[PDB]
């Protein structure tokens, strides 16, 4: 459906290129589901005020892990090794599924940051609202732009610019709330949380770069690079980010007198 609107459909792949993509996607599944079990086990050491932040990482792990799994299966469904190359057999592969999944996962990532920032009540509700709207604005417009990556690069760029406005405004909201709420943070996490900001600015910026690959590297190796970029970006923005969020949740929990948190940190000290 969208499969012919993505540059992946244009090319035959060497076994090397094809299998590297398959393995990237598969390693990403393994990383997400491994991290899942960690987040799960460690949630008992998080105080009730913050426990939802760790639960949101579990949710993101399974959500992203399922899309990666699905991507790996669709990739192998779409191509068969015919006459010395992987050649397109049918219209099962599209990057569109990621974009659709971000509608759920980006709001989860954002919400767990707000939680550990100690926002509550009306401020939590209003901040999450504006952020989710700005995130949906960005994803929807990017989703549309990406439908033109084969036959209209100008259109890809302009939907991209529009998506970028949303991104920039969401980042402004994120950064403002981070920098204005640092002083509420317990246990030294005032310092940790600024590294979370930077990690997000880094990892999230990789996605617009992946998006632009059709404009600067429209060939089978740009297809590989795009998946590589997604892979680096997924693990950074979801796994590493989630581990830092969970660190911050446990650390604040212990500083606030939650005994299982204290015992957990004490027994790794
Ligand atoms: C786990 C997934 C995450 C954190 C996804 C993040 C996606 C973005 C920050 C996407 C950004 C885009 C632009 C700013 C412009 C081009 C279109 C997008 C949607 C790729
Ligand atoms: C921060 C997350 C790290 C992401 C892990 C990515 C793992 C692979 C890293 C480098 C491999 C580079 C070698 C690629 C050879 C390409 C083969 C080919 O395409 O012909
Ligand atoms: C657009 C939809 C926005 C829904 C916002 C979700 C709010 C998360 C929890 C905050 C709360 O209910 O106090
Ligand atoms: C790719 C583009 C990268 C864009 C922005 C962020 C990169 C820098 C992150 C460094 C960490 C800074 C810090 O911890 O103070
Ligand atoms: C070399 C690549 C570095 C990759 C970093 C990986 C995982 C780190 C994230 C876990 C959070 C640790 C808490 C930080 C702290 O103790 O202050
Ligand atoms: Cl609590
Ligand atoms: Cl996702």
């Amino acid at each position: 459906p969208n499969s012919m609107k993505n540059i992946e459909s244009l090319f035959d792949y060497s076994a090397g290129q094809f299998e590297f993509i398959d393995h990237l996607l598969t390693m990403g599944v393994g990383v997400h589901f491994a991290a899942l079990i960690f987040f799960l086990v460690v949630s008992q050491f998080v105080a009730p005020k913050y426990r939802i932040a760790t639960a949101l990482s579990c949710i993101v792990m399974v959500s992203a892990g399922l899309i990666l799994n699905s991507q790996a299966v669709m990739w192998t469904d779409a191509y068969a090794y015919v006459d010395g190359s992987y050649q397109l057999q049918d219209l099962t592969f599209s990057n569109g599924y990621r974009y659709v999944n971000w509608m759920a996962t980006i709001p989860c990532l954002l919400l767990q940051l707000l939680i550990v920032l100690n926002l509550k009540g009306k401020e939590l509700f209003s901040t999450a609202t504006w952020l989710i709207l700005a995130a949906w604005g960005m994803i929807i417009t990017g989703y549309v732009g990406q439908l033109y990556e084969v036959d209209d690069i100008a259109q890809l760029m302009i939907w991209g610019a529009v998506s970028t406005a949303f991104f920039v405004v969401m980042n402004w909201i994120v950064g403002t709330k981070i920098f204005k709420n640092r002083a509420t943070m317990l246990g030294g996490t005032d310092s940790t949380i600024t590294k979370v900001f930077w990690l997000m600015m880094f990892a999230w910026t990789l996605y617009p770069i992946a998006y632009l690959v059709p404009a600067f590297m429209n060939n089978a190796d740009g297809v590989v690079l795009r998946q590589l970029l997604f892979t680096i970006a997924d693990i950074s923005s979801k796994v590493i980010y989630g581990l830092m969020i969970t660190y911050i949740a446990i650390q604040q929990s212990a500083a606030a007198g939650y005994v299982p948190a204290q015992q957990a940190l004490g027994r790794i000290g």
